[PDB]
């Protein structure tokens, strides 16, 4: 169990980074985002976390894009109530890594490649994926000219 923490708040791990339920309160983690399909919710029914499904697969079809806003919104809401989010995915971190590269991008104003240099230096094992790759190259471009 090694949730690796990108910013003060926000944490990204995999399917069994989220089960670790006293880590994650050690952490002061109150929210997750579960980027699959078909994982369960680790923890719903104890009632301590809000939680934001994300149901995606680890496809070169599967579109990301969608689900940027959301998600960042959820983040923004961690962060405004003092508390840490938590987002997973699966082994490899693929899908939960877009994402979190996606908001670095944002509301970091960070390059594509500096923010993925950026995670990679905090969690070394990133599963490569070309179509969720080209994808964050459309959005690097639809923010240098403010579509967003
Ligand atoms: C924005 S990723 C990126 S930008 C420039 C490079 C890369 C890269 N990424 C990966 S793995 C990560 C992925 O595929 C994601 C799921 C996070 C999109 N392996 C090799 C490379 C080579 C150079």
């Amino acid at each position: 169990a090694e949730l690796t923490p990108i910013l003060p708040f926000l944490f990204l791990g995999n399917e069994q980074d989220a089960q670790d339920l006293d880590t994650m309160q050690r952490l002061n983690i109150g929210y997750v985002i579960n980027v699959t399909t078909h994982l369960p919710l680790y923890h719903y029914e104890k009632g301590l976390f809000n939680y934001k499904r994300l149901p995606a697969t680890d496809s070169n079809k599967q579109n990301l894009r969608q689900y940027f806003e959301e998600a960042f919104e959820f983040i923004e809401e961690a962060h405004q109530c003092g508390k840490g989010l938590l987002i997973h995915c699966q082994a490899g971190v693929s899908r939960s890594a877009t994402i979190v590269i996606a908001y670095l991008m944002k509301h970091t104003r960070m390059t594509m490649t500096d923010a993925y240099k950026f995670v990679k230096g905090k969690r070394p094992i990133i599963s490569v994926n070309l179509n969720f790759m080209g994808q964050l190259l459309e959005f690097e471009e639809d923010l240098n000219n403010g579509v967003t």
